């Protein structure tokens, strides 16, 4: 629906790669975007574009992030340092 | 939010698993539920249970399934064969 929904399922997904200890895929946004289209993570039901990716992950409000922090306590903490930093453009 | 939302992020995560050729996890609902508790797919802001898992996948409407067909073109073709057959109880 909005931005969080998509970040949400890419949080789980990239924590798979963290679970398997393949943080290298996570370590670059573009490689990861490609990876996104490949395994089929969509935004608003559409394919996920390079610019429109960066706006989803980065431009979130504090609210959206608190909502992730509340539901994905330990999970988002770690992987959201990773996801944030690797798309510090 | 609703059942579809749940299946949605769990879909992409299991296409990760078949990307890595780890269909052993996908091949049974229970192993998958365990893995759901691992990576942290939380449904209605709550922990995902064995019975509550089977509802999310099963009770979907034809419209909900068609919704995933339309939004997750490539992915739900593949993984939703797999996902559906392995939880025909």
């Amino acid at each position: 629906n909005k931005n969080i929904d998509t970040v949400r399922e890419i949080i789980t997904v990239a924590s798979i790669l963290i679970k398997f200890s393949r943080e290298d895929i996570v370590e670059n946004r573009a490689n990861f975007i490609a990876f996104l289209n490949e395994i089929g993570v969509t935004h608003e039901g559409r394919k996920l574009n390079q610019n429109s990716f960066r706006k989803i992950v980065s431009e979130l409000t504090q609210e959206d992030k608190k909502t992730l922090i509340d539901e994905f306590n330990e999970g988002f903490e770690g992987v959201y340092r990773y996801l944030e930093m690797y798309t510090n453009k």
